[PDB]
């Protein structure tokens, strides 16, 4: 297995100027013809010239015209193409090939791949090779002149990057596309699709440049009444990068496609991005909330690439972050000033510290530029992807949006066009950062440890007040764990957004503030402050650390009714609830381990109750924020608090703490589930696909929150709310109601109800899917294999696959059974589906990740049948790596 090592960067040897593709799709194989106008680079030591090419069918091969021959001049392994060094020009010359690949059977989806009756290609990172010959690296960027041939009935839509610049027909009933793209690129981003696809289009006019714009969303058509938010999202993303980042699209047109068959969520392919349809189709109908904020989010992502990835792209893999990293967190930007809603920063922040503290705790910490690699399919990762936005937003937290924005753009003037890594980043930050310190003695070297270091930062804080002085002391200091990746941890370049909360009337005492802590401590000191304040820290949650306030439950409760940011006010909650889980955890842990015949339970802080009565029953108060107060931390959050973690006593654990704030708050909570009615399911808006209301979606997932926490309950009749929540238009209450119903004898009639409701429809039956799979049923076993058998089957659809399975898993007293029986069942489905789709075996591994932080009968259980999938003969490459890695072999 080799090892890819970020200090071993070298230029390649060679130079590939012009790529000329013809690709014929036959009903049994597609033909690839390529010929690649190529050069010796500065860098060539006369060595062999070696292409990728992954389980090509050679047919021919030549150089300047001439027929190579196996064996005497070149060798080819169904990986490299080695051409022999005397072979091999000294000059300019063409290389040519000829290759015969299989898109039907590739259910790897990576390479040129059918998606039911659609032929598209997957190339970002190492999937170019598995097309035709290349040497498949994105420093290698060149011109593109495609062609496409197709069955004209079954393929009328041809697609490729740039321009469309003839159109012909062919004997046979076939039909074919030139495409040329004359600005250089990485291989990575070609595509190609062809298929019967049906379109919305609309045109767009730039904002400086005038320029127009046509903007194509194609689906099957089936689905081409699901097409309309999409194109909405299009050109709201278009406008964002204008009004914020002064961008613009410099393309005639850009391309958005739907495939039912996608390894993630959506490739930012130059102008022909392409998207998994569920994330990019919504209709009302047919659609939960969360569809909306999706294709929001991925069809932001993908159009800011275009920039911040496509015109400038990365030297090598290594610096996967600084396209990554920086597109989400141009993304969060633009869903938070689309939204105007405080919980999409908060939703990120859920993430990050649940799913990427996670990982930066396991075996599997990196950091967001790692040093090596094995497999680029493993390497697509939380860490990568969401600490490396919190990384690309502290620039912005650090500098101000003002000198933010100048650095950003030096940043895109000087590297417009070109490659670039993460130095060059820092590079322009720092001359912001110059600019805004007026010092050019200023640098931000320190800042490039959050490029190398892994693991999560602790920060922890003490206070001083003299009443007498009118000072006000914080003392703060860093410590990250020593890991695999660095024995000795250096302090990093933290920003400290703050504020100082008057406690007698909740009013701001200090102006906007950011502490620098640039050392292991510093103690940061403040005059003239009248009373003794309760600090709000880390407003925004503003560097990706563990946070250690060290204040009292009745301080946080004091910041969680009267602080200004949403962020303290929600960790101040979440802080209150893990002091209650760690105390309770360590009394029924203590019940259990010594077989006590009674013992007594820590209460719910009554104050904290009220507070939260508090701000539910205050109608000026958002209904997302309301949504979180009530809900516990997430189980992958707690998890980072506990050593030896016994899931069935953490579900005990939590059990306790909603029965005890249950039994005070219900009677709210159904008060409030009713007089949100009117609001949450208005249908004014129910056939107007482009009026989206972030804010009435929240209603609902506040409605469907404390629904849930009734149905629980048990409350009253609450039966009758859950069997009318059931006869709402709105999926997410009728596959809520679903949900909910677990808990009486009507499951089954809400189960056959909803499954009609749902089958016809792709992507609301996946949704469906995971509804039954997160239902909390005593039979779960008994419904995954009725699903099994009954609507997922042999599917090899990467969505089927995770629907049905990945929501259990989050099952904490179920998939956790102390039988092994879950782990048992994930791994078997791990195993059959590496068969055929090994980037999708390894996420389904994703429960696999926590093993060993639980106890010590799971930590058993789970690498018993990590170790039994290792021992798979026919285990693949990615799969093999990452088991290797996360079981410390
Ligand atoms: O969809 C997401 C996550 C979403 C983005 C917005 C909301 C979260 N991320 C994709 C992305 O960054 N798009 O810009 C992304 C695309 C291709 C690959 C990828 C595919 C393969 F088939 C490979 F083999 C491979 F090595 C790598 C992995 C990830
Ligand atoms: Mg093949
Ligand atoms: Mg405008
Ligand atoms: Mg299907
Ligand atoms: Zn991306």
């Amino acid at each position: 297995p080799k090892i890819h090592y970020r200090k071993d960067y070298k230029p390649s040897g060679f130079i590939i100027n012009q790529v000329t593709l013809n690709i014929n799709i036959h009903d049994q194989e597609t033909i690839v013809r390529s010929v690649l106008d190529m050069d010796i680079s500065k860098h060539n030591v006369g060595e062999d010239l070696v292409f990728d090419g992954v389980g090509l069918k050679i047919n021919e091969i030549s150089i300047n015209n001439k027929k190579l021959v196996e064996g005497e001049e070149y060798t080819y392994d169904n990986e490299f193409l080695t051409i022999f060094s005397k072979f091999v020009p000294k000059s300019k010359f063409a290389f040519s090939s000829e290759v015969i690949i299989h898109p039907e059977t590739n259910y790897a989806l990576t390479g040129l791949y059918k998606s039911k009756n659609i032929i598209v290609s997957q190339c970002e990172a190492t999937g170019f090779r598995r097309i035709t010959f290349f040497i498949d690296r994105p420093d290698m960027m060149a011109k593109y002149d495609v062609t496409v041939t197709a069955d004209k009935e079954k393929y009328p839509v041809l697609l490729s990057n740039g321009d469309k610049v003839n159109e012909f027909e062919i004997p046979g009933g076939r039909h074919g596309a030139r495409f040329n793209d004359p600005p250089l690129k990485p291989c990575y981003l070609f595509a190609v699709v062809a298929g019967d696809l049906k379109h919305l289009s609309a045109t767009y006019i730039t904002k400086y440049t005038k320029k127009k714009v046509e903007l194509y969303v194609f689906s099957e058509e089936k689905y081409v009444s699901k097409l309309q938010w999409a194109l909405e999202c299009l050109k709201k993303s278009m406008a964002f990068d204008e009004d914020y980042f002064g961008l613009e699209y410099d393309l005639s047109r850009l391309n958005l496609v739907a495939v039912s068959d996608f390894n993630v969520g959506a490739m930012e392919n130059k102008g022909l991005n392409i998207f998994n349809a569920n994330s990019l189709l919504a209709s009302k109908k047919n659609s939960i909330d969360f569809s909306y904020a999706r294709i929001l989010t991925v069809v932001g992502h993908e159009y800011f690439h275009q920039y911040t990835g496509n015109r400038v792209t990365l030297r090598d893999w290594f610096q996967l972050t600084l396209k990554e990293g920086l597109t989400v967190h141009r993304e969060n930007l633009f869903s938070e000033e689309m939204t105007k809603t405080v919980t999409t920063r908060l939703s990120h922040v859920d993430l990050l510290r649940s799913v990427q503290f996670l990982e930066d705790s396991s075996p599997l910490s990196h950091p967001i530029r790692p040093e090596s690699y094995v497999s680029m399919e493993n390497f697509y990762t939380t860490t990568v992807y969401d600490k490396g936005s919190e990384v690309m937003r502290m620039y912005l937290t650090i500098l101000g949006e003002e000198y933010y924005k100048k650095g950003f753009d030096i940043y895109i003037k000087k590297n417009d066009g070109n490659t670039a890594t993460c130095e060059d980043f820092n590079y322009a930050m720092e001359q912001a950062y110059k600019m805004k310190k007026a010092d050019n003695s200023a640098n931000l070297n320190q800042y490039l440890l959050w490029f190398s270091q892994s693991g999560t930062p602790h920060v922890s804080f003490k206070y001083n007040y003299d009443a007498e002085k009118k000072q006000y002391s914080i003392h703060v200091n860093q410590y990250t764990k020593p890991d695999e990746n660095q024995k000795e941890k250096k302090p990093l370049f933290i920003p400290i957004s703050v504020g100082l909360i008057n406690p007698e009337n909740g009013k701001e005492m200090i102006s906007q503030t950011t502490l620098e802590l640039t050392k292991e401590s510093d103690t940061f000191v403040f005059n003239n402050i009248a009373v003794k304040p309760i600090p709000s820290l880390f407003r925004g949650f503003s560097a990706p650390v563990y946070i250690e306030d060290q204040l009292t439950d009745e301080e946080r409760i004091l910041l969680l009714k009267y602080d200004s940011d949403a962020f303290v006010r929600y960790n101040s909650c979440t802080n209150i609830y893990m002091k209650q889980i760690l105390m309770n955890y360590n009394e029924f842990l203590k019940a259990k381990n010594e077989k006590l015949e009674s013992f007594q339970l820590t209460p719910v802080n009554a104050q904290f109750i009220d507070a939260i009565k508090y701000l539910l029953e205050d109608p000026h108060a958002d209904a997302g924020f309301k949504s979180y107060i009530v809900s516990l931390p997430q189980d992958r959050y707690i998890i980072n608090f506990v050593s030896n973690l016994d899931t069935d006593v953490l579900a005990d654990t939590k059990e306790y703490i909603y029965k005890q704030i249950g039994d005070k708050l219900n009677d709210v909570y159904y008060k409030m589930f009713k007089s949100l009615e009117a609001k949450a399911d208005d249908l004014t808006y129910f056939n107007d696909e482009s009026h989206v209301d972030f804010d009435q979606m929240n209603m609902r997932t506040l409605r469907n929150t404390l629904l849930s926490l009734l149905s629980k309950a048990q409350y009253p009749n609450i039966l009758n709310e859950i069997i009318e929540h059931s006869k709402s238009p709105y999926p997410s209450n009728w596959l809520t109601s679903l949900s909910v119903s677990a808990y009486f004898d009507k499951y089954f009639e809400l189960y056959d109800k909803t499954y009609k409701l749902s089958k016809d429809d792709e992507l609301l039956l996946q949704e469906w899917l995971k509804t039954v799979s997160r239902s909390d049923r005593k039979d779960i076993y008994e419904i995954l294999k009725k699903l099994e058998n009954e609507v997922l089957k042999d599917s090899k659809n990467p969505n089927d696959i995770r629907a049905v399975y990945l929501p259990f898993t989050n099952n904490l007293r179920r998939f956790h059974d102390i039988s092994g029986k879950g782990y048992k069942l994930i791994a078997e489905v791990i195993t059959k589906t590496d068969k055929f789709n090994p980037m999708v075996a390894t996420q389904l591994c994703e429960p696999f990740k926590l093993w060993n932080k639980l106890d010590t009968k799971r930590q058993e259980l789970m690498l018993n049948e990590m170790n039994t999938m290792l021992q798979e003969p026919q285990i693949s490459n990615n799969l093999k790596e990452y088991l290797l890695r996360l079981t410390n072999k």
